């Protein structure tokens, strides 16, 4: 989900 994206973005920087 979404949620998955921002968490992704979040943790790549």
């Amino acid at each position: 989900g979404i949620l998955d994206i921002l968490n992704k973005v979040s943790n790549l920087f």
